[PDB]
């Protein structure tokens, strides 16, 4: 898939990786959950996603990497107990004090202290809005996990949208202020061009993420909630026919993230010059989300 | 118009009249015009039709703050200032949230009134809800200052985008949470997010933001193409004139309903992530959103009109 922006990658990857290994260990999910860190490349993805962090931000972000991938994708299957698992990381994000089993566990401490960190030097705007984030991130991975479309009339755009709101960028997105330094005023940050450049950011995401695990999750046939199973079943596509689908779907949200990057000076109106220069680190942020993840599945 | 739902009425609507006259007075808001003209106190009641008399009273007293001191705020040509609409509405935010050094608004009575709706409204509720409710009410009040700006002047828009816009910007995101605090219950966070409950709140907002928009164009029709309503939008970049925006805004609502009343049907895909308390919240809630919806489709038609 083609790409109007250009690809970056954080110098400091080398040290980020070390700090990870470590922290895994610290956190006691070391066995090859460090073999999976490594072979996959998150410390690279990392480096993608957060080209302009600082040391420490990048060191943030690896670490919620590989959390994503080995610990927490090991928890997932039935629709309640899948239930019960999201439910359970969401306590521990709100610092309830009886915790359950979830909450003590590994997966779970380690969420603690990956929220713990990704609050630190942020204000209580920015720590309500991505508390509720990821509460809705976890909700969504909840309602993915059971089949959506058996029997059902679904079009690819309400399928794309579901894949989109379910996408771990939503999370991620919120780390684009806290490992550069700065945040974007909560007035701005809701304003609906910011809105939709990350909805189109994460239904981006989310085709690529789909397009790159199809061949694995193909056995599901329609139980699948993956775009491209989907569409072979919702439009009776052949797995070419979906693939091209699934291009023109990413081409059409590129133009429309362009054309609405466009009006984001209307949010510069009520902004003195740091506000605009958060706002710009930011959209910029979500280039660098888009061609990381690109570039991330390309190598990889 | 004919929507499927029954219009359903509180019992408790003079007392929660009484209260909220009372309520203006200890907050410095005191006026009375905004029920005996305006019917505030019915359109609680048709919104919170199975609220406690507590709930009914603290729903009052918010639809209230929001039609008179809130909107008072914009009056003039003051009012219309966007920087200083930016302004009101990014000191109530800080009203919240625990902010080193506040401004003035959070010490106006405006501004005191809203602290008061903000501490009654979390009693009872989880740290889930409250965190919910919080993160609504902030994109709310930045929703408002965005849609105080021309959006559209020398742009192209279609009605699909406008309508979801003043939905998204509607003050009923926050009305909507005031269903479970003021029932006593609670939908779990887990479900509060799925994509079903998250659609049906996305069409309910849209219909009352067409709704609301009906009876605001008569505002602002002297702004032209620098005004966000869907009605003068639709003049301006449809070419309609305005009994015909009128009709293509019962349009835009009959399929909103209908969408409505389709993916509804799916609240059963939350039943196996549920217990029967949950099941029974969730239901309260949806039925809740019937309520905003025909109760505002009622004051609509005999009151909201006049402006």
């Amino acid at each position: 898939f083609d790409l109007p922006w250009p690809l970056r990658k954080h110098p400091g990857v080398a040290g980020a990786r070390e700090h990870c290994l470590g922290w895994l260990a610290a956190q006691g999910l070391a066995g090859l959950t460090a073999e999976t860190f490594v072979t996959w490349q998150l410390d690279e993805l990392a480096g993608y996603f957060f080209p302009r962090a600082t040391q420490e931000g990048l060191e943030l972000a690896t670490d919620l990497m590989v959390w994503y991938f080995a610990p927490f994708d090991d928890q997932f299957r039935d629709p309640r107990r899948t239930a019960g698992v999201c439910a359970g990381l969401a306590e521990v994000l709100y610092g309830v004090p009886e915790p359950g089993p979830v909450a003590s566990s590994p997966v779970g401490r380690a969420l603690g202290d990956l929220w713990r960190r990704s609050c630190t030097g942020m204000s209580p705007f920015w720590r309500t809005r991505a508390r509720h984030n990821w509460t809705g991130y976890l909700a969504a991975h909840t309602a993915e996990s059971v089949p959506r479309y058996h029997g059902r009339t679904v079009d690819a755009a309400y399928c794309v949208r579901q894949r989109g709101y379910a996408n771990s960028s939503h999370v991620i997105m919120d780390l684009i202020e806290r490992t550069g330094g700065f945040e974007v005023p909560a007035m701005v940050w809701h304003h609906p061009v910011l809105v939709e450049l990350r909805t189109l950011t994460s239904e981006m995401i989310g085709i690529s993420n789909d397009l790159c695990s199809a061949e694995k999750e193909e056995a599901d046939g329609d139980l699948s909630n993956n775009l491209l199973l989907v569409l072979e079943n919702h439009e009776g596509l052949d797995r070419p026919e979906a693939i091209e689908r699934a291009r023109a779907l990413t081409a059409e949200r590129v133009a429309r993230f362009l054309d609405v990057e466009r009006a984001v000076t209307d949010v510069d109106c009520l902004l003195d010059g740091a506000g605009r220069e958060a706002v710009r680190r930011f959209v910029e942020g979500l280039h660098d989300l888009v061609r990381g993840d690109n570039e991330w599945e390309r190598t990889t």
